[PDB]
DNA sequence: CGTATATATACG
DNA sequence: CGTATATATACG
């Protein structure tokens, strides 16, 4: 197909293995945000790897923002350390990449209207509610948002390879719905 | 901006 | 389910 999705976000989780005290953390980490009313975790953000993290009282933590398996893993480590230095046994157990998002450009318009039809069991398209065809591919289990211009977003991946597979699968199909 | 997608955390 | 988080993408 000659094209390559560029990763755009990676959501990963990890376990610090020690019940945290969020208010404490909220008060001292400073670049934090916290309001157990709206959600039960302290949002915290670093500048490199530029990320954001939801810190949980349970020790568990989610990391979002990254653009590569590693940038995420690193940011995961640095937030782990940040809590470490604030006064708690920050271990780094069970790291795992929960979601990965990617995007690319087929380089041509697509008549969503037909794809929807010839592929109804896979597609969804209510252009007034949202302008993109939600293509829930099955192998690999990747949901793609296909748009009029040819911009495509693959999502719900646990491994970079799923995104590459997914695209390669959807490409020829897309290439066959070139807007007139 | 709200719409809309995947995905883990949490939880009453 | 509400509520929170990131990201490309495009609309009214």
């Amino acid at each position: 197909s000659g094209i390559v999705p560029q990763l755009q976000n990676i959501v990963s989780t990890v376990n610090l293995g020690c019940k945290l005290d969020l208010k404490t953390i909220a008060l001292r980490a400073r670049n934090a945000e916290y309001n157990p009313k709206r959600f039960a975790a302290v949002i915290m953000r670093i500048r490199e790897p530029r990320t954001t993290a939801l810190i949980f009282s349970s020790g568990k933590m989610v990391c979002t923002g990254a653009k590569s398996e590693e940038q995420s893993r690193l940011a995961a480590r640095k937030y782990a350390r940040v809590v470490q230095k604030l006064g708690f046994p920050a271990k780094f157990l069970d790291f795992k990449i929960q979601n990965m998002v990617g995007s690319c450009d087929v380089k041509f318009p697509i008549r969503l209207e037909g794809l929807v039809l010839t592929h109804q069991q896979f597609s969804s398209y209510e252009p007034e509610l949202f302008p993109g065809l939600i293509y829930r591919m099955i192998k690999p289990r990747i949901v793609l948002l296909i748009f009029v211009s040819g911009k495509v977003v693959l999502t719900g991946a646990k491994v970079r390879a799923e995104i590459y597979e997914a695209f390669e699968n959807i490409y020829p199909i897309l290439k066959g719905f070139r807007k007139t």
